[PDB]
């Protein structure tokens, strides 16, 4: 049989590797059609973290995450033969993970989309608490339309199956997102710790989101993530909390930030460290 | 899904190919007709047939080794099997491994075979034999006589393994006429050579009586130096052995060579250094 997110599991007798293989298209994964960059369905990078977390189970920690070329679906019927390769643990006990795809029909050359390592060490148990009704009493709520325009300004549009942001708050130094399972997406969930969309939603706000120079049309593509930890599956409703404004590297041209995942009570249960985006014009990005 | 190889998966990362399938009496009823110690077992040469099906003929396969056999203990036993075709190396040879594990118990993987696909295939056959002229100077042999020898090493060929139409024997040479068993016919699927047919080529040598029929202990295929095949087997062909089996007292082995000859008597394949070794039931089926 076959997991909705990972596809088919194959354990390699020779190596002790594990391959998860599936055919990705809008039939299998209609949600991609609602994550549109330059009006092209594209899989956001954090999806591969989601997949890896689904393969190894939580609690888990994933480190040195890199995104190469995006997996995009040019045409309505485009199928990409996709493979997530989970390597056999090394001497330090780390598991290397890599995600490749090639076009189904044409039988093209394999393109890599992601690499990362599963840490040999379970993250240490979450320490940061938060009083949630107090945060929403010292911040100032956002109109979601204001955010939609910012995304549209960098050629990003979130369709019905990506609209997971219930409410947004902003301060001068901090930001907070209230995140839930989009009604359109609900049917597609399959007991994976965190769906690609939900982890993507965590990355949608920073104290200084009005700063991300808009007037060019050029997209900010996720490029690397230092560390991502998750202690348990996401609840039906949770929060994404950013404590400091994004760090802007100039000479190497990247914006980076941190996100704390907080449950219903305001208890931390996951985090994303060093979430880095880089400018990617459509000529370079779309391949 | 190819009936013989199962499902093909090409690895993105390495350029390797995995053929994976569930082996059982349902998928492969013929195994039930190759019984050693009254246990359905896959003959070693099957994995050569599999490899030949993966890469195509003409082809040569070298340094073939058989480890633990794949056997089906119970009538419903399923073993998930994987044939791994490695990406070609510097010399351009492709390493091949066959593993299985129990479908139910999810035990540890057991290896059944390893071999290398040669960088370059055999040259188009030129040499040829006159079959009737060879048969005019060989003593025909009754099949019952052979069935008894196999039974004495705890080997029994059922209807789907009964590929030997006729057998001849001389002092120095042996000859087998081989055809597709009527019970097996429907299972063939365009593979160059079916496990059964390659197995049948190994069933006679000029000195077959000198195989110890005394304790019921089986002679298990252990290694093969080279196996070459130029084209798919015709519906009827011959297996020719030119010299008596070489016996290694010390290593406890018997080894021999088999020439595969078509309907006209033209050679189109061979098996070199086909080695059997004594394998008692306690060691063999465990």
């Amino acid at each position: 049989q076959v997991h909705r997110l990972l596809g088919n599991k194959l354990e390699l007798a020779s190596t002790g590797q594990t391959i998860y293989h599936q055919d990705i298209n809008l039939n299998n994964h209609p949600w991609i059609g609602d994550h549109r960059v330059y009006d092209t369905p594209v899989i956001p990078g954090v999806s591969y973290i989601a997949m890896t977390l689904a393969a190894v189970g939580v609690p888990a920690a994933v480190e040195d995450i890199n995104f190469q070329q995006p997996l995009f679906l040019a045409e309505s019927n485009t199928t990409r033969e996709t493979q997530l390769m989970l390597h056999t643990a090394d001497n330090v006990g780390k598991q290397f993970v890599e995600v490749f795809s090639r076009d189904g029909a044409k039988q093209e050359e394999w393109q890599q989309h992601a690499s990362m390592s599963v840490s040999e060490n379970p993250p240490p148990p979450p320490t940061l608490s938060v009083d949630i009704p107090a945060l929403c009493e010292q911040l100032r709520p956002l109109d979601t339309d204001t955010l939609t325009e910012i995304y549209a300004s960098i050629s990003l549009v979130y369709g019905p199956m990506l609209q997971a942001v219930r409410q947004a708050w902003i301060g001068e130094e901090t930001s907070l997102l209230e995140i839930e399972v989009p009604k359109a997406l609900a049917f597609q969930l399959a007991g994976e710790p965190i769906h690609p969309v939900l982890i993507d939603a965590c990355t949608r706000l920073t104290p200084d989101l009005f700063d991300f120079s808009s007037d060019s049309g050029v997209f900010w593509a996720p490029w690397r993530v230092k560390e991502m930890t998750l202690s348990h599956p996401t609840p039906s409703r949770f929060y994404a909390y950013v404590e400091e404004p994004s760090r802007v590297n100039e000479q190497l041209q990247t914006r980076s930030y941190d996100i704390q995942l907080l449950d219903e009570t305001g208890q931390a249960f996951g985090r994303i460290n060093g979430f880095t985006v880089k400018r990617a014009p459509s000529q370079l990005f779309l391949k």
